[PDB]
């Protein structure tokens, strides 16, 4: 029997530095998890040990924090080659730059094979980027020899920023090919690895033949056998086994997200690459490993020009920006206007005839907020500034909510109002009145909303039936603050930028800003 | 006796091509006035008769039309020399770009002594500037020299952006020293051109000795002995005599704006520099007059950049913008809105401790709002687009008016509410409710508006004895579409720049805009 080792992280989302328990800035150092330096050393330790090892990434390195913002990939090909990737599938946030944000920074720079056969392209593109990622992969292992077949999540062109000349198919019609193509070069032994999130993985070890693992992404699924290491809830065991539809057991794997977990499988095969069998479990990356102190003083080189980037102006205020607790808990701050209207800001995608943009609406708890910004120190804003307001490393992310949703939301938001609660909602896009002499549960009195389909924006009733694109924080779409019925009830989520970044994107946009309290929230 | 011809432009405001009969666009060539080609076939006529002639202009050449636009000051530059001016003052808009956006376009390409004797420099800016205007020029004229001393409005640091490097002096003070130093030369004939108004003119031809004649400008003043000859009604004689408190009888002309007239006084001197007597009139600029050909092919090559950036992308709309009379005319419109956000965006001026911003309040009247913009054009806005909606050629202007005036003007908007007339107004800044069952005359029945003096803007009720800093179209400022109570009423007028290139700024700077309808009016 050959014995595979598999290694894999997916969504590490620019965790390049060691995190939090949550996945946060990294603050008490003995409670820390995660990074590359301390990956860096699972790794090499695990490759001294056992004879046959592959190290793979199944995307979403793109997006996250301050890393990305300056380095734009480039921290990427820079730190998995120097962890030695075997192979990495595109994600969704590997567009977020665009193409061109892909192909430099990380297609020309990746010491690793790049996969996904699923995406292809053409006009003037199919010749800028042909051989630039792959299908799949034929990858020398000790003696023998592993192919590795790439997916995209084919949601992508709604989610990120691929631009028109990438169609994404579907996955289970693209793989087929593939692997039957990989069977005719004498692979027996075949990992499909790609980023279309745990339904899609299941689907893919159900339904295409020759698969012998899949190794996923994308839904941050957390899988363990036995008791939970740490504080994420599995959602299954790991392996999770597929029963296929030529009724072999396959193994699907995901190891959560944000490099707090290096997935770790092991599966037996047989002369012709059948699994005899196969058993792991993600393994947790905490502070009794070392980091790598030559990663380490990598990482620390790096980080000088995020210091630097961090204490530039990105643009100017001329109001005070009220993020005090007295105001933000209390009623509309134009503090919360300016984070809304950021939100909304980013990600524009029109379609004529069809929507001015596909979100008109946010909400932001007042309790997220957690200082004002000065405008007299000549205005400036400066990234530093905005981590003092939005401190948690969350995203703003989009979810789909019923009218119904919504209205219990702003109920929930003033349920016992006037305690200074983190729950009271600020807001874009939104008109609301409360009289708050009602019974809680009955104190929104009037809830407006911006249309989406209509060519010129305007505010209508919000209807209990419709379903509404609302950008908020992770936070919320999670169901912090109590409003669990943002959790249990939404249709979708997808997961978006960092907090500060998409806030210092909109500022440097808008060079000057001057955010008012004007009336989206009032109290009959 | 000597006999002196001085011909004098002011506030041409970069009407460089020939114009209608109220200073706009030239739309049909037999009723057109003024530009460069025009006014040079006058002089050359004026220069061949004469003996001795000095062409003097009085500053605001900067800002008005898309010629400054695109060309910078570098037009006023080429088009000045070509007429061979003699001298000319600083204006106001002639630090509109800065004191960069002066000495580079015209300080350092003018082939005429640039003047100003009451505008000071320090800091490294001194050594920038030093000598690239002057406080006064000796000039030949025939076989005599005549002193020609400028001066700028004290004011243009609250107008304009001359920066903190520069400080501007009461003019009477600045100027009797200079003019006490040309007495030192044996210069006896002493002319003060300048740029502070015909109020400012005629202290200064009273109260500074010396000072022989003042021709001046920024006050627009039309001066007429006689039958006027086309629609200005004049504000006095030409010239107006001033009694000076040393007892001579000083003139002080000023010929209107927009390069509709050439000012043109003769002065006869004894041997002393004594005016014996000085008489004349300006010059209207009408078609009997031929447009010089060689100046107007030059213009015509000139207008080639122009046409072009005309049709450039200024930026993008994701909404469709709607200006058309059945929106604009009868409720909140979102081309009126976008105007008035583009008004306010425009020239921010903030002071720590005292103003967010110097003005938060914007007014339009439907009327003057021509078109919509369509945003199917892949959201593509042009200069071109833009003069559809705007195509009167004119300016949005700040005004000072009473609470109690401008809820007159709000009256006025609705007074016959219902018969699509251009009087109702759009607006930014201000929350306006009316109650059409009421009255004429007693139709709002709520009135807030944005705070100034307040670091964090909100919207307090209108008070009827406070003063507003509000800006809106120079049309309104003057009374037109029956505002009768605004140009009554009003406490102070400034000229700002011209319509739609206080747009076009706004949409540059935004790059994607996606003004809503969003109860800034209301009808109870
Ligand atoms: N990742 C997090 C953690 C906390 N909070 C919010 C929830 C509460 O509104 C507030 C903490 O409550 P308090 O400030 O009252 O301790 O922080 C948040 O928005 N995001
Ligand atoms: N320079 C001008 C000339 C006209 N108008 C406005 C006044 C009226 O509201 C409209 C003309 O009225 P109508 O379109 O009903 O002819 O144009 C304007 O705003 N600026
Ligand atoms: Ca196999
Ligand atoms: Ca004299
Ligand atoms: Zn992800
Ligand atoms: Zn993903
Ligand atoms: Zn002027
Ligand atoms: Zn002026």
């Amino acid at each position: 029997p050959w014995e595979l080792t598999i290694l894999h992280t997916n969504d590490v989302h620019s965790r390049l530095e060691q995190t939090s328990e949550d996945s946060s800035k990294c603050v008490d150092a003995s409670r820390c998890m995660g990074g590359v330096a301390r990956l860096f050393t699972k790794v090499q330790q695990i490759r001294r040990a056992e004879p046959n090892v592959l190290l793979l990434d199944a995307g979403d390195q793109y997006q996250g924090t301050i890393w990305f913002t300056v380095y734009k990939g480039a921290e990427v090909a820079h730190f998995m080659n120097a962890l030695r990737y075997d192979a990495m599938a595109l994600g969704n946030h590997e567009f977020d730059n665009g193409v061109e944000g892909l192909i430099e920074p990380l297609l020309k720079e990746a010491k690793f094979p790049i996969l996904s056969a699923n995406i292809s392209a053409s006009g003037p593109l199919a010749s800028q980027i042909s051989g630039l990622y792959l299908p799949y992969k034929v990858l020398p292992v000790g003696d023998e020899v592993v192919g590795i077949v790439g997916y995209t999540s084919k949601e992508t062109p709604f989610l990120s920023n691929p631009g028109t000349n990438l169609v994404f198919e579907d996955e289970i019609t693209a793989l087929q090919p593939e692997v039957d193509k990989l069977k005719t070069l004498n692979v027996n032994k075949i990992i499909a690895l790609g980023h279309s999130g745990f339904e899609m993985d299941k689907l893919i070890a159900q339904k295409v033949r020759g698969v012998d693992v899949v190794v996923g992404g994308h839904s941050n699924t957390f899988l363990y056998t036995g008791n939970p290491p740490s504080k994420e809830v599995p959602a299954g065991k790991y392996p999770f086994i597929v029963t296929s539809d030529d009724g072999r057991k396959v193994p699907v794997v995901q190891a959560y997200a944000f490099g707090k977990y290096l997935g770790y499988l092991k599966i037996e095969f047989d002369e012709r690459g059948n699994v005899i069998s196969s058993h792991g479990n993600p393994i947790l990356l905490d502070s009794s490993i070392p980091e790598d102190p030559s990663i380490k003083a990598d990482i620390n080189k790096w980080r000088i020009k995020l210091d630097d980037y961090s204490t530039q102006e990105l643009g100017k205020t001329i109001v005070y920006l009220d993020g005090s607790s007295q105001s933000c808990r209390f009623r509309e701050c134009n503090m919360g206007n300016l984070i809304c209207d950021a939100m909304i800001n980013n990600n524009l995608r029109h379609a004529d005839e069809m929507f001015w943009n596909h979100v008109s609406m946010c909400i932001l708890n007042g309790g997220g907020i957690r200082s004002p910004i000065d405008e007299r120190n000549d205005g400036t804003i400066t990234w530093e500034n905005l981590a003092a307001v939005l401190p948690f490393g969350g995203t703003f992310d989009l979810v789909q909510l019923k009218g119904s949703t919504l209205k219990k939301a702003f109920e929930h938001s003033v349920h016992r109002y006037g305690q200074s609660t983190g729950e009271f909602l600020q807001v874009g896009g939104i008109h609301v009145v409360y009289d708050l002499s009602r019974k809680p549960g009955d104190r929104v009195v009037k809830l407006d909303v911006l249309c989406t389909s209509c060519r010129v924006p305007s505010y209508d009733p919000l209807k209990m039936d419709e379903v509404y694109k609302v950008i908020l924080p992770n936070f919320l779409a999670n169901g912090g603050d109590g409003f669990q019925m943002i959790k249990d009830e939404l249709l979708r989520h997808d997961s978006g930028d960092q907090d500060i970044n998409v806030v210092s994107t909109y500022i440097s946009k808008m060079k000057v800003i001057y955010p008012a309290v004007e009336g989206r929230i009032k109290f009959s």
